[PDB]
């Protein structure tokens, strides 16, 4: 029921309820000639939703708004991007302009400027060390080290113990590693470690592409990684 790379056309975005008030949303994405399925989060908070990560580009975000109008019909009023690549940032422009706050950590910012990639505005604190933990509204945001990029973070709902791993966790069809050009493959596995340290009992794992699955999700990315590791 969840849907598939193959059913999305680029341009459209699909959402998906999980739990009560908790939907993930599913964008594609064309790369060097490849489509690429690509997950977010939205989380209801109280009247209000809590976004996370943008749908990859403006032309998906701002689809994504107009799915989020019709469909649920509460306004986005904060936003988080997960880590600084296109696929979490792609589309913050359009956020702001919608009156949304956008919000990453510093590192996360600093990275987007660098990569001249688009900026959220707001700073979170209190994600600067590996482990640390702090409350966002609805969800729990968790920095567990260094992975798929130095500044990657996770999500966590306690409401209906959903895991956002974002593109830290790979999807169980994905058996060799993606585009690895700003990841820490050395402390890959040992932030995965944190997180299944830290979130035990999730329920429902929902990686940064593709489809979501239960922790199992964490030791297949740990495996992939050292795979790739030991090219
Ligand atoms: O494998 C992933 O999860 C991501 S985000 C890969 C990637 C990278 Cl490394 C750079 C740039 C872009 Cl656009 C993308 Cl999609
Ligand atoms: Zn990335
Ligand atoms: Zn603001
Ligand atoms: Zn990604």
């Amino acid at each position: 029921e969840y849907p598939t790379v193959s059913e999305i056309p680029v341009g459209e975005v699909r959402l998906y309820q999980i739990a009560d008030g908790v939907w993930s949303h599913i964008a594609t994405q064309s790369f060097d000639g490849a489509v690429y399925p690509s997950n977010g989060l939205i989380v209801r908070d109280g009247d209000e939703l809590l976004l996370i990560d943008t749908a990859w580009g403006a032309k998906n975000t701002a689809a994504l708004l107009a799915e989020i109008e019709k469909q649920i019909g509460l306004p986005v009023t904060r936003a988080v991007s997960t880590h600084f690549h296109d696929d979490r940032v792609g589309g913050v422009d359009v956020l702001r302009a919608a009156g949304v706050a956008t919000y990453a950590s510093p590192s996360t910012r600093r990275l987007a400027e660098v990569e001249g990639n688009e900026i959220p505005t707001h700073s979170l604190e209190g994600l600067s060390s590996s482990g640390d933990a702090v409350r966002f509204g609805p969800v729990e945001l968790f920095y567990p080290g260094a992975a798929h990029s130095t500044d990657n973070l996770v999500v966590y709902v306690p409401s209906a113990s959903v895991l956002y791993g974002g593109c830290a966790i790979y999807e169980l069809s994905r058996t060799s590693a993606g585009n690895v050009a700003d990841a820490d493959l050395a402390e890959w596995p040992t932030s995965i470690e944190r997180i299944q340290q830290h979130y035990p009992e999730a329920q429902f794992v929902i990686p940064g592409h593709g489809l979501p699955g239960g922790l199992d999700l964490l030791k297949h990315t740990t495996n992939v990684v050292k795979a790739h590791t030991n090219r």
